[PDB]
């Protein structure tokens, strides 16, 4: 629809990128309940793509260069207040498009097996994503799925 490049700006945009839904948890085992990546997105050589679907923000997304023809995404919101269209779809579109312009032939993503990812994985597979070697910002696991986007 309409994606722009926002750099640390927009309350609703930053808020969304921060936590819009932030649903409650009904299960939290003792292990590591304090890990996200504060000093990750908020770093150098980083660019945030915004998605505006109309007069209001649709969502945002992050993208960092990896290889000459390899891209990776680590950010995406959906649902939000209560809108239907395809925020992630819109962004995901710019993600692929962005790589398309550059001339990429592969796209990585961070998956596994979560409620927030459950659909995310479906969104990707709906865009043309096939299973492949795991990577993301984690390591393989018995309860984790990974895939790659082939242009």
């Amino acid at each position: 629809m309409h994606i722009k490049i926002d750099d640390l700006t927009g309350r609703q945009v930053v808020s969304l990128v921060n936590e819009h839904l932030h649903s409650m948890t009904l299960m939290s085992p003792p292990e590591s309940i304090h890990a996200l990546g504060l000093e990750k997105l908020r770093g150098p050589e980083i660019t945030f793509w915004s998605a505006w679907e109309g007069d209001e923000l649709a969502g945002c997304g992050a993208l960092k260069e990896l290889d000459t023809r390899h891209g990776e995404i680590k950010s995406m919101r959906t649902s939000a207040s209560h809108l239907r269209k395809g925020v992630a779809k819109q962004v995901l579109q710019h993600i692929i498009e962005e790589a398309e312009k550059r001339g990429y032939e592969r796209l990585s993503l961070e998956t596994g097996s979560m409620a927030s990812f459950e659909p995310a994985r479906k969104l990707y597979e709906s865009f043309g994503f096939q299973y492949c070697e795991p990577f993301a910002d984690y390591g393989e696991d018995p309860n984790s799925v990974f895939m790659t986007k082939k242009l």
